[PDB]
DNA sequence: CCATCGCGCTACC
DNA sequence: AGCGCGATGGAGA
């Protein structure tokens, strides 16, 4: 590889990619800061968008908008580019450890090679210090190189490498006699073995501390400190200086107003933080703007700046994942503010905060959105659309009925009767949680296998009964607005839109094709939509719907492909 | 106004 | 593992 991407896959791009990869890398090349792809349904974005990866040679960050999302895309990526670095970049006892970990094995990457791409969520982006101080700290070590075991002992210690010679573990060393060996941060199962003769490197080798096989010598390795607010002594004898006057200027207010219970706790959990900025603390991000000792107000370090200054951004699922990013920071600004007023926090947390979305735009070198239905503000700063309709499964954007209120229950029935007999899934959806609750039970009163999905589910569960929907323990799915965009499942035929007139937000041009686009998966995909109106959103809707359609049936004839139901493991 | 998300605190265990 | 709190998309009083 050799600092450069190496896309690995079972097929070649096929419909319309070719095309769309080619316009998003010249459109790159050509140095277009904003650009979108518009990717219907299934048209496999995220193997577009590897190809367009691949041939630029940027490293890349890809931003989703949940875990979920976050944790496919890191396993799809990683499938893809095998011999690249494809690092997992989340927030937060050995998961919280190897999420640590991952957090630690992205940064690192980030210098010391090129061939790098870290998939984040859109929350998760921060928890971090100065990149400039994680790179200067770095140890570096040569063989040949004059140094003490014992100074280099010292240095590890004050990027935050405990010494523990009983255990194998990520973020120590051990020590026997001239051996010394070293679990980087970014490990679980790696170590580097660094021998002294005297006070000289003799050796440095890696290991692998699973098998226990000795993997090669090393002229050069890089040790990156083990937290990402480590900074040199002087800086941090400063930073405890002004969170202590700080501390005090607050409990003087704070007693001053008679929020004696308030100053309590404050400085009971201030002095408590600040015993550990000895020993080792846990919630340290609160005083980062302290730690860094920049100005109040200050725009926060983030994984973003980690980057090299010509780095590649991809924001998946665009149209919800950037107003997400734009609704941060006035919802942590005015949690963080009660804390501030119980006493809970010192004024100077609410510098440890999520980027404004103009700062955001501030740290923006180049970036394409990604959606099959793009928000206005991807369209506005892009010039135009990179356009992907053709599934190189041949599948069609389906057939869309529309039907009146008037018994659609007993039509809806009948229609999934029919499903069940074809061995095929049906998915509906309601306005609320009322609705679809009474819905459920009318089904299950006609012996309908059903299930409901609503928020108050969680995420093991929703995986759960996705799962057995796809196993055929249920035939039926219902839901409100989650089922949308991320939902993968072949075996459904049938679409439900219930009061698909009653507009709002829920049924929206935008959510209409998410949630259309569920049929999309399927050979005989059918949308219907109950309702007494045509309404405008509708009417796009239907009209896009029919649209792609034609197009997809036209290339079908062309090239001689069939509409095949894509066969999708059950996990 | 509704469904849904995500975040720290507290009342739990 | 559960509270209250403010986000969000888009029409509504
Ligand atoms: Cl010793
Ligand atoms: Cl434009």
């Amino acid at each position: 590889v050799e600092g450069r991407f190496q896309l690995v896959a079972p097929y070649e791009p096929q419909g319309d990619q070719p095309q769309a990869i080619a316009k998003l890398v010249d459109g790159l090349r050509r140095g277009v800061k904003h650009q979108t792809l518009l990717g219907a349904t299934g048209t496999g974005k995220t193997f577009t968008i590897s190809n367009v990866i691949a041939q630029v040679n940027k490293p890349t960050l890809v931003i989703a908008h949940n875990k979920t999302l976050a944790g496919q895309l890191y396993s799809e990526l990683k499938e893809f580019f095998p011999h690249n670095a494809v690092e997992y970049f989340v927030c937060y006892a050995k998961i919280n450890d190897e999420i640590d970990k991952l957090r630690h094995s992205a940064t690192s990457a980030l210098f010391e090679r090129r061939d790098v791409i870290i998939v984040a969520s859109v929350s998760s982006i921060y928890g971090l210090g100065s990149p400039e101080e994680y790179r200067e700290l770095v140890v570096s070590l040569r063989v040949g190189m004059e140094i003490e075991r014992n100074a280099l002992l010292r240095r590890l210690v004050d990027i935050q490498y405990d010494r523990n010679d009983i255990d194998f573990r990520r973020g120590t060393f051990r020590v026997r006699g001239d051996v010394v060996e070293i679990f980087p941060a970014s490990r679980d199962e790696h170590s580097i073995r660094v021998e002294f003769f005297g006070d000289e490197i003799e050796r440095i080798r890696e290991v692998d501390a699973l098998t226990g096989e000795v993997l090669g010598e090393r002229e050069h390795v890089a040790i990156f400190p083990a937290s990402h607010f480590v900074t040199r002594e002087e800086k941090m004898r400063l930073a405890i200086q002004n969170i202590e006057q700080e501390l005090e200027e607050r409990l003087a207010e704070l007693r001053a107003q008679g929020k004696l219970l308030e100053a309590q706790r404050l400085e009971q959990r201030t002095r408590y933080d600040l015993e550990m900025m000895r020993e080792m603390s846990s919630g340290i991000e609160n005083y980062s703007r302290h730690l860094a000792l920049r100005p109040p107000g200050s725009t926060p370090y983030t994984l973003l700046d980690y980057f090299p200054d010509d780095f590649l951004i991809i924001v998946d699922e665009s149209h919800v994942t950037l107003p997400q990013l734009r609704g941060m920071y006035n919802g942590d600004r005015a949690r963080k503010q009660v804390l501030v007023d119980h006493g809970f926090r010192l004024p100077s947390a609410l510098d440890n905060r999520p980027l404004t979305f103009e700062e955001f735009e501030q740290k923006i070198n180049q970036i394409i959105y990604v959606s099959a239905t793009p928000g206005p503000y991807e369209l506005e700063h892009s010039p135009g659309v990179v356009e992907q309709i053709i599934r190189p499964t041949g599948l069609l954007d389906p057939t869309i009925d529309v039907r009146p209120t008037k018994g659609q229950i007993d039509d809806l029935i009948g229609e999934i009767r029919e499903r069940v007999e074809r061995n095929e899934r049906t998915l509906v959806t309601t306005l609320t949680k009322k609705m679809a609750e009474d819905l459920t039970d009318y089904l299950k009163e006609a012996g309908i296998k059903v299930a409901y999905l609503h928020s108050e589910i969680k995420t093991l569960e929703r995986i759960e009964i996705i799962r057995d929907l796809r196993l055929g323990k249920y035939d039926v799915l219902v839901g409100i607005n989650l089922l949308r965009e991320g939902l993968d499942i072949p075996e459904v035929s049938l679409v439900a839109i219930l009061d698909a007139d009653k507009e709002g937000a829920l049924r929206s041009e935008r959510s209409l094709i998410q949630t259309i686009g569920r049929a999309a998966r399927n050979a005989n995909g059918h949308v219907i939509m109950y309702a007494d109106t045509i309404t405008k959103s509708m009417e796009i809707a239907i009209q896009e719907t029919k649209r792609r359609r034609a197009i997809q049936e036209e290339y079908n004839r062309k090239h001689g492909i069939v509409p095949r139901t894509v066969k999708k493991e059950i996990r």
